[PDB]
């Protein structure tokens, strides 16, 4: 729970900078951002060893969540002990139900975001695992990649200036596959 935790965090560890909550799950979770993507591996978020890790922003994104596209990640363990109940949103009647998830940043800003996608695609994913990118793609070739490997979308109002933030982890279960939700900053 974010009252209990997430100042003191922030305190310990200057990598902690959000905190995500997505309903209808248990992602309710303190974020990290490391100085690269692969030190969260075996790190916890007050910063020690840690044998599952934790999940992270991307190193090169804007912590403010300003940036297009902003990538939050677990790797394989952190995934499967943080992020396993995201292939829920490949249900039909669980994408319709559960539609947002927020953010609240280490200033305490607080974003709201309406999930669209949920990405079925793999660990080689040409565009969706780099948000500069993304940033450099035009909004057409972007939802159109998302499109023809989204197992759940919605259309949703969106303009050039639109912000995405997108949730992903592997899934073990397909050929080095990765599962992506997707969703347009409010
Ligand atoms: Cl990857
Ligand atoms: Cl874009
Ligand atoms: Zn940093
Ligand atoms: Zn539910
Ligand atoms: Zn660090
Ligand atoms: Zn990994
Ligand atoms: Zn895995
Ligand atoms: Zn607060
Ligand atoms: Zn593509
Ligand atoms: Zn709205």
């Amino acid at each position: 729970k974010k009252g209990v935790q997430f100042d003191d965090l922030l305190a310990i560890n200057s990598d902690v900078m959000a905190w995500l909550t997505v309903k209808g799950t248990h992602i309710d979770y303190p974020i990290v951002q490391g100085e690269n993507n692969l030190e969260y591996i075996n790190k916890s978020v007050e910063g020690e060893y840690s044998l599952s890790g934790s999940v992270f922003l991307d190193y090169r994104n804007k912590v403010t969540f300003e940036d297009k596209y902003s990538l939050i990640y677990a790797h394989h363990m952190a995934g499967n002990v943080m992020f396993g109940e995201l292939p829920n949103f490949r249900k039909k009647s669980f994408f319709n139900k559960h539609k947002e998830f927020s953010i609240e940043t280490k200033t305490k800003q607080k974003l709201k975001i309406n999930i669209f996608a949920c990405i079925q695609t793999d660990a080689f994913d040409s565009l969706l695992f780099n948000p500069i990118d993304v940033d450099i793609s035009s909004k057409n070739e972007f939802l159109n990649h998302i499109k023809q490997k989204s197992v759940q979308y919605r259309e949703i109002l969106t303009t050039n200036e639109s912000r995405f933030v997108a949730l992903s982890t592997c899934e073990d279960m397909t050929t080095d596959g990765r599962i992506i939700v997707i969703g347009q900053i409010e």
